[PDB]
């Protein structure tokens, strides 16, 4: 088997563990001339010199000398477009015609007094920025082995800590935290006599935080419209198959999401920066996507194989809808449907962001054995391979490697992920992570130097 | 006490601080015969003499500012009533050229630590554990959390078990700092040079399985090490200012200064830190660096971090007098990058931001032993590499939170105690901490927050 993305690509990927020896032929006629391994591309037809490499049906590259067909295609044959200034990209040119809307999905939810909804109950516990830190994080451990298992309605307890001129990142991030559904409508804020004591002081925090969990306790979930979803993905361990396989997977999640009138988010900015020619073109209007070109050089500033073919695989996340909105680092959204949340690829900073941005349930596609997770919102994790999720069958929660070998369609895997999706938010099946407990530590994002 | 007090740092000094809490009230005197003209506040300054326009104002023994108008004596000075001199630059400020002559050396004192393989001798008994920075980062932390609760109780004369995690994505140009600084941590003598390495089908669960045995082989041999009696020579003392205060220049860190030059004496290694709370007054550390190059090697860490960052206003040159007195009087004999370790003994500059928990990563990665944290204000800073001993500014500080401040140095503000009792106050509680025969604070309470490694890098 080899996976053709795009019907005008002139390459493909093979699937086959251990490649595919010289000899192999394929239903259309062609046949390999050398071994080439799993994940390399391979020429479907004759390429000319300074000819073009088309992939997900885009330029990658060009030949650097006539590639025969059926030869394998090494990053030393190719030579790479560089990327066009940000002032001529295209804005909006191909907005595509909004899908049908579904209607009647919903899930078992929380529903706040703001009118938002959790997908799980936590205990939020934050500090003000002029207060003294280490105390959040002194009472979170404490309420976790001595309140906490009093409270079992109570899926957790979360500190959020403050960062020790133009730090507005780390602030704007750590107070929208706090605004996220997930932690219903109320976060605990802690902050003459002679002796005071440290012990004392913890004593009145337990009982404001007992007060709170016996609240927490009695609450109990309602059905909801799945437009009151805010889902977020990000990409982990980059594969091979990643932009094959859970990537458009994700991407047909994604429009769904869209069309059931839910706020679907996607970031890491170093991983879609050579490839934004491809998101600008479909932003609803030239001020979001002016906005789109704004973080890109934001970040371009702030930092001072092929990686405009990986670039290609990452924006298959974000499916075919418009984007609507474009955020900076920690801000929360203001419209419904597909939202790009400019922030870090790292796995820990970008879930840390995109839980500020508020999402209520997060994808994680990845081709390494990873043991991230986040205890503010559930981590849905998807495998690119099959292999991966029979060596990780307590770390994949689902498999979209059936796609390589033809078992399964991308729009199978995308439905089989949006009702996964469904049944995490109502807490009717618990992720992995939530299982085993793989809850890192929020990381905000901190681009200003340390004094 | 209806007793009236102003503290004077040094004898050419013409201004002086107020300690009295409320402030002094107009017609208050003093014994040399001095009287204030209006109400002064604790902790702002009050004109020894009258001071002339455009005249210098001597704080700590050196100029902090000029006089904007005359001052008149028994007069409240304001940060908007001096000029801030402008600092010179750092290629025309002296090196070495006050050296000062070494103290007779203190011998007998001792410490119960733990000896390592390497010479080295620590305060605590930890479990480091880490991973490759090629694989994938988070097992460390769930596998810590897991021998805390499962193992760590079944073997209590192992302290503790830290978790020591690597950079996301990495293999460079700037990144050397973190890199540098995880390696150099599991080196520490608190992890007694036997840091953890972790790094049909097996599945993630069994995986762990398999690390919790090897962590329990660990902690079993841990578990049997015994302290032994070594000189105060193998310790390695680091210090640093939490919250800055109006006191802190003039009780806790002359205190510290002190102490640390009785540790340079027995032939230990001290350490001060902080570019941003020393900057404005380097040109008092320059002239007592040992010899050119390690003044030079000085200058190169203040015009790094001067790179790296590209009423309502306190004096920083004032601020910064009061920041150094914490490095004594002994020399500077070298001069160290965030996260390198020493090669000379003594008294040693290690470059790190003044952020607490970073400057305290940063110098558990330089190797020291046991760490002195002065403070004017009621923070909850700690850290389980090493024991972390608080000292108070202020008497009231010191009341207000007994199970937080490990040492009162506010007795030498009211006169009942001196520079020098206070520092061998500081020396013996700094013995007695490194042979575990006095837990601080911080270690009674577990106020111990994850190591933060300093990252100069852009993050992508
Ligand atoms: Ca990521
Ligand atoms: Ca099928
Ligand atoms: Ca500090
Ligand atoms: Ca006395
Ligand atoms: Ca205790
Ligand atoms: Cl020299
Ligand atoms: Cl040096
Ligand atoms: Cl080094
Ligand atoms: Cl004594």
């Amino acid at each position: 088997f080899y996976i053709k993305v795009h019907d005008t690509d002139n390459v493909a990927i093979i699937v086959n563990d251990n490649g595919l020896k010289a000899g192999t032929r394929f239903p259309d006629g062609l046949e390999l001339i050398e071994h080439i391994p799993q994940g390399h591309k391979v020429a479907l037809l004759d390429i000319p010199a300074n000819g073009e490499i088309i992939r997900y049906g885009e330029v990658i590259g060009y030949a650097v000398r006539a590639i025969p067909r059926g030869s394998w295609i090494d990053e030393s044959m190719v030579v790479l477009p560089e990327a066009p200034p940000l002032h001529t990209l295209p804005l909006a040119t191909k907005v595509p015609e909004p899908l049908p809307p579904l209607e009647g999905y919903t899930f078992e939810g929380y529903r706040n007094a703001d009118g938002s909804v959790g997908t799980k109950n936590l205990l939020g516990i934050t500090t003000s920025v002029h207060c003294v830190a280490g105390v959040v994080d002194y009472v979170v451990k404490i309420i976790e082995r001595d309140l906490l298992p009093k409270y079992p309605n109570v899926d957790g307890v979360v500190g959020l800590n403050h960062l020790y001129p133009a730090a507005v990142v780390p602030i704007r991030t750590i107070h929208n935290i706090s605004l996220n559904p997930n932690f219903g409508g109320e976060v605990m804020v802690i902050g003459d006599e002679k002796h005071v004591g440290f012990q004392s002081m913890v004593e009145d925090i337990l009982q404001i935080a007992e007060r709170h969990l016996q609240k927490l306790n009695q609450r109990q979930r309602e059905t909801c419209p799945a437009s009151e979803l805010v889902v977020g993905m990000q990409c982990g361990g980059s594969d091979a198959f990643s932009g094959v396989t859970a990537n458009p997977a994700v991407g047909y999640a994604s429009d769904l999401l869209v069309r059931c009138g839910a706020t679907v988010m996607f970031s890491e900015v170093t991983e879609v920066r050579d490839a934004i020619h491809l998101l600008t073109p479909r932003a609803v209007n030239e001020e979001v996507g002016k906005r789109l070109l704004e973080e890109m050089e934001w970040y371009d500033n702030y930092l001072n194989a092929n990686v405009v073919e990986k670039a290609l695989g990452s924006i298959a996340k974000s499916g075919k809808s418009a984007i609507v909105e474009v955020l900076s680092p920690g801000q929360r959204p203001t419209k419904r449907g597909l939202i790009y949340a400019a922030t870090p690829a790292s796995d820990f900073v970008c879930g840390t962001q995109q839980v500020a941005s508020g999402i209520t349930v997060q994808v994680f596609t990845t081709g390494r054995g990873t043991p991230y997770g986040l205890m503010a919102v559930p981590v849905i994790k998807m495998a690119t391979r099959t292999e991966l999720a029979n060596r990780w069958f307590d770390l994949m929660d689902i498999n979209a490697g059936t796609i390589a070998t033809g078992e399964e369609t991308i729009e199978e895997v995308g439905w089989k992920l949006f009702h996964f999706i469904l049944d995490v938010a109502s807490g009717k099946k618990k992720t992995f992570s939530d299982q085993w407990g793989l809850h890192n530590q929020l990381a905000v994002f901190n681009p200003a130097p340390v004094t």
